[PDB]
């Protein structure tokens, strides 16, 4: 179940995207590619549906987990805005969920980690104009800096330059 009443897709199309940014998994793989069919969004399904689990990972292992000198693209609001992870970002980003009254139950991530604040804002998409720009500067990032994951990467800013 998603709206039998509203015309289409944009939060359905945020969690696809926080899925494709989080670390990927058998599971993960199965929802998107899932997710994708639903909403429709077709070539970022095979793209998906067709690839070696084992390979993707480590991209984005290479791409947001390890440092080769540093993480090539760290996905955190903070990095990105300030400087290094766990900033004031990350402080902003959890005092808005509770804001919202989302509850963080989550562990292992800081909260501005892009694929959280996707999560968020597909439920609350009146606030992308905000997340935006961060999400971006990322989307390029990610974009330029290596491969399989680029398609989407691309998709995405192609997404929120729409």
């Amino acid at each position: 179940r998603e709206n039998l009443y509203f015309q289409g897709h944009m939060r359905e199309h945020l969690k696809l995207f926080s899925l494709i940014f989080s670390y990927p998994d058998e599971d993960k793989l199965g929802k998107a590619i899932a997710l994708a069919e639903g909403i429709g969004l077709t070539e970022i399904a095979q793209t998906l549906k067709q690839v070696d689990i084992e390979a993707l990972q480590v991209e984005y292992t290479s791409l947001f987990i390890s440092s080769h000198p540093s993480v090539p693209c760290p996905p955190y609001q903070s990095y990105f805005e300030e400087g290094s992870v766990y900033g004031k970002a990350s402080l902003r980003a959890a005092e808005l969920y509770s804001k919202y009254g989302l509850n963080y139950v989550y562990e292992s991530e800081p909260p501005d980690h892009i694929s959280v604040e996707l999560e968020f804002l597909s439920m609350n998409p009146e606030l992308l104009s905000d997340f935006r720009d961060w999400f971006l500067e990322f989307a390029k990032c990610v974009e330029e800096k290596s491969e399989i994951y680029a398609t989407f990467a691309r998709a995405f800013r192609k997404f929120l330059e729409k």
